[PDB]
């Protein structure tokens, strides 16, 4: 048994990259002990450092990389595999030769294992690696793999000093030609990787040429990254802050804008210490954000707006906003959040910081389905594509913080990292690439790490596709798209509480039933969309439909979802389907027709809400029953009532002696 | 100036029959003076009787028959219109020429009036007539009127004596041949005719030849048989009784005959005076007679039943039970009624009888029509024919006792005229005329009449037309042709004064309604309707529908009539037309199907009536509405519920515990 207190690992580092740093947490994750040179090139570094070990025939010493590398192993398996290798100085296998491709004939022939060598990794007794290593005396321009090549070609100097190549991976293994052949192997508390091909367990993992990302990927686990028992690694679960600069992008048009900058007031952060950058392409959202704007730049430290008159491609506003950052000092972090995010969170920019990442992006999944701000692998036109773990993260089966290619619509990158690690101007504009594919390419290309985290809740993304913009009020039609949004403003804020129950709903007469729908914004868009369309009208009534305005799939939608469980909760054993042909609002002002003759509904059940305040707006009479001696007296703008439309319930319309009346209505189940 | 004292009013009359008292009443209000002679032949009498008047030049004398005449003016009209003729001795005129016809050349032109004579009636001198009268020396057999004939023809002698003839009726109006030329007309307190053909109005009207009937109408006001303003001029309007024969007859399956047989109990008359006769030619109706006739037998003085086991055609029947009559001293009136005649009032038996006719009949009506128990008039066929005052007649608008040609069903004969006036038996046979027709014209042929009295509502008439027989119980599909009494026997006492108000009808729950709609005796003929069929069967029941029986349509028009009204009086503002597809029947009995889980139905409204007792026929729960709280424990038979069968009255059927519940269920205004 060789004692591990006598091997070592070296490895070559110009800087302490995140790639590195990941290296290095494996080694001491088991407790290895690296010797990192430089705090071809780097034969000329190891040859120097074998000069001290060049009698230590005690001593088995491993060379890989470290930007590329993960170890998945321990030291005491790792040196008893190498004894049962039988060679003196064990080299990585690979499914390609180069550079010089000719020299396949060269190699032994290998039955079913892979054939040629790679330079990226290799164990041996430290006086066989020196009497190797110390033979280079080349340029630093020339590679490495054509050194230890031709030297492993040389059959009798393959003989003399005992030369292999790990030909089944036992110890290496080299991504590159071999991607369907590993997969990951999971634990209580650790993880690590297998090759199929072989069944064998290796100890180093190198993603040599294009398979950064499939090590990054792997990274997230092996060795310790995430555990089935005990979760994330390295993410925290469990006085003044930074400055940062928010830069607000609203590059189309999207819904619920106004909601949006008045939720910007909101985040749980001082806002002293915020700096607002907004840029908006859009004429349509300049009348929402110059009416929060008031209230923003009284909010944070500074603002400053690029409306749609510099005419910016979204590339160009992207740059421009990030650039403040960069060539700002005192701007520590950069947190630049699209239009179309919604964060139900409210610490997100906190706990991103606190997470002490470059670049760090909270996940966000439009509600209910699996499309994300963040893609789990590339194809190899670096399109889209779908990652072994996609839907686990998606789904939050797996969380914690991930090393992932691709981040958009909301992230938070430090400052340092503009300033000394990317600081040229084009990272988003500069080539027909699109400005949020070509800014996760900039930082890939250098080498850093784009980290998502689903830890928490943060929020969700808003369906802007299709978002017809030839309305008064466009957020009315979007009830189908982003319905979870669309109750936020237009259901009644006690709506939900009502339908648990809570005493709230009460019974004014005889089996008519009040209950709070709409909110009163819902009220006030929805008969300034009757008014705009101005062309009003067997008892007959002043009244408009909403199928002439183009406005009935929306409320018989609304109907379907809310008053259909509102009905077969307060009348136990009826079931419905919110079937309507009548749906409408009335009007009721002295002018035409003030009041209602009495009559029934052809229907089951009939809606009424009302649109607008009681001693206000008009004032009047509400609902008269005349066979129960009861009326409506005042009626609330945001509630309705239940009643049925036909036999037991003859209604009449008391008069409105001053004012308008806005009342909804539709004949539901005929 | 005449003195109205010297003229003398000569008849003949070998009877006091009804047509000569009518006479002698008409001459009485005039208050003429009436020679009747004997209480050709009769010239024979009048010859005798002129020779004391031979020498009397002062005196006017007028002729006429008594049976077939009637007085319509004074004598003072009448004297001075004799004066006006300028003739000693005027004769009536007539349209045809008899005995013999050849004599018509003999008669003088006349230009548009009547030209031959008539012996029926003449007024003139004394010393005129008896120079005329006293040359008769001829047999009794020879008619009188050959003898007064050629005599007028005589030139000489016409012109000797002043011998005239009444050419355009200015007092005398024969009947034949002027029918269409005689009127009435009106007055305060007085009727009389008009000849329209030569505007007169005629002092004596005589119906010659095949005119009797037509007297007999007009005998009914002329002169004061009925007035405007006084009515009637004979009739009644404002101590032991005599011994009557009560005469039932049923010659064909007639309707609610238990309902006639217990109405027999009723009539208000001693009943030890009453003698019951009851003929059935039906088996159909043996059951029905058999269950009465311990009661019949109790209550009259004498019953006797003639089965259908003799085969007595009904001329057979209807003479020996007014026979039977004849035949006995005792018998003093004689009341013969259909088994199709309804006597609302109980007194018509006393009544007819105080009017003091030979022939008296009750008026009666089917409810709605014209057709009734009596002919105004008869066709040259003697087959039916309306007369100019048969719809006042039955109507009532012209009211009193009135000479009618024909009378069934119902009538009350005096028992002296049976045995001196009418002693055969061939009364109602003996030809192949109807036996109705026969009896009405063996009465006119003997000149007796046949009174038709309207003075008071009698009853009705039953529709026995298609009465189906193949029913366990007929008399329920009898909803169309009999309705009024059909509600008297189904339809429950107290509905009536239940839609009126009265405060009957109860609210058990919030909005369903408790009345009751049906009668005891519907019920147990609706069950065992149902368990004739035997064949009982989304919530599903052990049913048996109103249509597979074939009583769909008789329930709906139960819908139409009691139930539609009964819904709109207690919702006011709803409106009902009784519409139904699912009728049908429900039994409830713990060995198949005890009870019925909550459940709404498709329809507007329900109406769920009992059908049996509770606590008698079976003992369980009743009908609960749970959204209420409220359960109806004790159900009442005849009484029927009203509730919304949708969305507000989720109802659960409670379990029977023993015996069997059924209950009638109609889902109506789906
Ligand atoms: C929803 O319900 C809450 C409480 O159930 C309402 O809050 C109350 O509002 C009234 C008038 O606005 C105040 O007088 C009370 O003091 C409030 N109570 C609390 C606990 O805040 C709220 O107004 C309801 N929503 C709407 C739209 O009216
Ligand atoms: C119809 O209503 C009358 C009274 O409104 C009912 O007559 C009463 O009947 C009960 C029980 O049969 C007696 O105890 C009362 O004494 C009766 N009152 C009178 C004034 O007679 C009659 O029963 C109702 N009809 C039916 C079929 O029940
Ligand atoms: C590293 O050392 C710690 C404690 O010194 C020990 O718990 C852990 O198991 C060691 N790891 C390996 C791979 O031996
Ligand atoms: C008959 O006499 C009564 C009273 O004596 C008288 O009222 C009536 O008018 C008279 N009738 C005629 C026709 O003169
Ligand atoms: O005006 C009201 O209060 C009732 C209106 C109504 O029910 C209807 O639209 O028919
Ligand atoms: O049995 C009852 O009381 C209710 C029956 C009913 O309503 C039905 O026929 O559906
Ligand atoms: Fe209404
Ligand atoms: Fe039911």
């Amino acid at each position: 048994p060789v004692n591990p207190e006598k091997l070592l690992v070296i490895t070559v580092a110009t800087a302490e990259t995140e790639g590195y740093l990941r290296f290095l947490r494996s080694a001491e994750f088991f407790n290895y002990t690296v010797r990192t040179l430089g705090l071809g090139q780097k034969v000329r570094w190891l040859k120097k450092e074998m000069e001290k070990y060049a009698d230590r025939e005690d001593m088995i010493i491993m060379f890989v990389d470290s930007y590329d590398v993960i170890l998945a192993g321990s030291p005491t398996e790792l040196l008893k595999k190498f004894v049962q290798s039988g060679s003196r100085l064990l080299f990585s296998a690979e499914s390609f030769c180069w550079p010089e491709w000719g020299l396949a004939e060269q190699y032994p022939e290998v039955g079913t294992g892979k054939r040629f060598l790679n330079s990226g990794g290799f164990i041996g007794f430290a006086t066989t690696i020196h009497q190797i290593v110390r033979q280079w005396k080349y340029k630093d321009d020339d590679d490495d793999q054509l050194f230890y090549t031709r030297l492993y070609l040389d059959p009798g100097l393959r003989e003399k000093l005992s030369l292999n190549l790990d030909h089944k991976s036992r110890i290496f293994q080299n991504l590159n030609g071999a991607l369907d052949e590993v997969v990951l192997k999971f634990d209580r508390n650790r993880v690590r990787i297998r090759n199929v091909a072989y069944d064998t367990l290796p100890i180093v993992v190198h993603g040599n040429g294009p398979t950064k990302l499939q090590l990054n990927y792997l990274g997230n686990y092996v060795p310790n990254g995430w555990t089935p028992e005990g979760g994330c690694g390295f993410c925290n679960q469990d006085q003044p802050p930074p400055r940062v600069f928010l830069a607000v992008f609203v590059e189309q048009p999207t819904p619920f804008l106004p909601r949006f900058l008045q939720r910007l007031l909101l985040l749980d952060y001082p806002p002293d210490r915020v700096t607002l950058f907004l840029h908006n392409n859009e004429v349509f959202h300049e009348p929402h954000i110059a009416d929060s704007w008031p209230q923003l730049q009284d909010h944070f430290s500074a603002v400053k707006l690029v409306g749609p008159e510099e005419a910016l491609s979204p590339g160009e506003a992207r740059d421009m906003a990030m650039d403040l950052c960069r060539q700002d000092p005192e701007c520590e972090f950069y947190f630049s959040l699209d239009a179309d995010a919604v964060l139900t969170n409210l610490q997100t920019l906190r706990i991103l910081i606190e997470e002490n990442r470059k670049v760090i992006a909270p996940m966000l999944s439009r509600h209910g389905k699996l499309w994300s701000n963040f893609w789990g692998a590339l194809s190899p036109d670096e399109y889209y594509a779908r990652s072994e773990d996609y839907v686990e993260l998606v789904q939050r089966k797996r969380v914690g913080v991930w090393n992932v290619p691709y981040i958009s619509q909301a992230y938070v990158i430090r400052g340092d990292t503009l300033r000394m690690e990317l600081p040229q101007r084009d990272v988003f504009s500069g080539s027909d690439t699109d400005p949020d594919m070509a800014f996760c390419k900039s930082f890939r290309d250098k080498g850093i790490f784009l980290h998502l985290s689903n830890q928490h809740e943060f929020g969700r993304l808003l369906a802007t596709s299709r978002y017809d913009t030839e309305h008064l009020h466009p957020d009315l039609w979007q009830i189908f798209d982003n319905p979870v949004d669309w109750k936020e403003q237009y259901i009644h804020e006690n709506y939900s509480r009502a339908l648990e129950g809570e005493g709230i709903v009460e019974q004014p007469c005889p089996d008519v039933y009040w209950f709070p729908l709409l909110s009163e914004q819902m009220c006030d868009e929805l008969v300034a969309e009757m008014e705009h369309y101005g062309q009003w009208s067997n008892v007959p009534t002043v009244d408009i439909h909403m199928k002439q305005v183009g406005y009935e799939d929306q409320w018989l939608q609304l109907l379907r979802t809310y008053v259909g469980p509102m009905t077969e909760s307060l009348f136990p054993g009826y079931h419905t389907k919110a079937r309507a042909v009548m749906n409408f609002v009335v009007r009721y002002r002295p002018d035409e027709q003030p009041s209602l003759r009495p009559h029934h509904d052809s229907s089951t059940f009939t809606l009424n809400v009302a649109l607008n305040h009681k001693g206000l707006d008009y004032e009047g009479g509400g609902c008269r029953f005349l066979r129960y001696d009861c009326v409506i007296s005042s009626p609330r703008k945001g509630w309705a009532l239940l009643h049925p439309g036909r036999l037991t319930h003859y209604h009449e319309g008391l008069p409105t002696t001053w004012g308008t009346r806005y009342i909804m209505v539709s004949f539901v189940d005929p």
